[PDB]
């Protein structure tokens, strides 16, 4: 038997869960790796089949798991109804109240922090290992996903110091939003890349919100731009602004925009979806620095 400790105190699981639900925007990744399949799923985004995205679609196979939503919060009479053996919300963003409401239904793990969304990933994928006892097997998993990283900056030596940002694909009120350095960025620093500091002092949270007039001058203190865009028209968006159309990334063509699927894999930034991130998105700053 394992014991789960978690902001909410402890959970403990008597064995295998048979029936898991997996309540959170994330965790059907985690647990889709160590081979725990989900009775049900809850959608975040990208209105994918079941709410899995193609990198852990083949581990889904033929399940057909329920489809939760957060929409109008945790519903908890379709959790109730599935009548799990273990709830996992991690990344739901559950409080106390919530919390008791889910336990009486069956254990539940909650999140660990302060962060009732988006725990750092290597926290939640820990958590979610001993909750299903893959423990051991989703070391080696997480362990997998700094390797690739690793051989990535090896492979590029030259990318060492080079300013990048991560910007989200769309602007929020004609502003830009960057993913701040913290342990959203670590894939980058991994593959030996630096964010650039011209987004510090517009630190909100987790995210620097950029001011028009600022964007132009914040965007040019970067070598390459990586934009999380999830379709052409977010793209074509992008580089119809005139801060973001002058700056120059556009005249020396630094831009990166991704795929739908790149940026799903870098917002779940779990075991499975990292190593698309490894594989696909290395190549695109290749021919940019190259
Ligand atoms: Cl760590
Ligand atoms: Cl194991
Ligand atoms: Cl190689």
């Amino acid at each position: 038997a394992v014991t789960i400790t978690h902001l909410f105190g402890q959970t403990v699981i008597k064995e295998p869960p048979k029936r898991v639900v997996s309540a959170g925007y994330t965790e059907q990744d985690d647990l889709l790796a160590v081979d725990v399949v989900p009775i049900a799923v809850t959608d975040w985004f990208g209105d994918q089949p079941f709410a899995v995205w193609p990198w852990a679609a083949p581990k889904l196979g033929g399940a057909r798991p329920a489809v939760l939503n957060l929409d109008n919060g945790i519903q908890i009479d379709r959790i109730a109804a599935l009548k799990p053996d273990l709830i996992v919300a991690i990344n739901a963003g559950v409080d106390a109240d919530t919390y008791q409401q889910l336990s009486a239904i069956a254990p539940t793990v909650a999140q660990s922090g302060g962060d009732a969304f988006f725990e750092p990933w290597k926290d939640q994928a820990r958590s979610i290992g001993q909750a299903v006892f893959a423990a051991d097997r989703m070391r080696s998993l997480i362990e997998a996903v700094d390797q690739k990283f690793a051989a990535v900056a090896q492979r590029h030596p030259r990318w060492r110091g080079k300013k990048a940002l991560l910007l989200q694909g769309r602007l929020w009120q004609g502003n830009v939003v960057a993913t701040l350095a913290g342990w959203r960025t670590d894939f980058l620093n991994d593959m030996g890349l630096v964010i650039a500091d011209s987004i510090k002092p517009f630190a909100v949270d987790q995210r620097g919100v950029i001011p028009r007039d600022h964007i132009k001058a914040v965007l040019d203190a970067a070598d390459v731009l990586i934009w999380m865009t999830e379709s052409p028209e977010d793209e074509k968006a992008l580089l119809a602004d005139p801060e973001i159309a002058a700056s120059q990334a556009t005249a020396q063509r630094r831009h990166i925009f991704t795929s739908k699927e790149q940026a799903g894999a870098i917002a779940f930034s779990s075991v499975l979806s990292y190593p698309v991130v490894a594989e696909q998105l290395p190549p695109q700053i290749s021919q940019i620095l190259g």
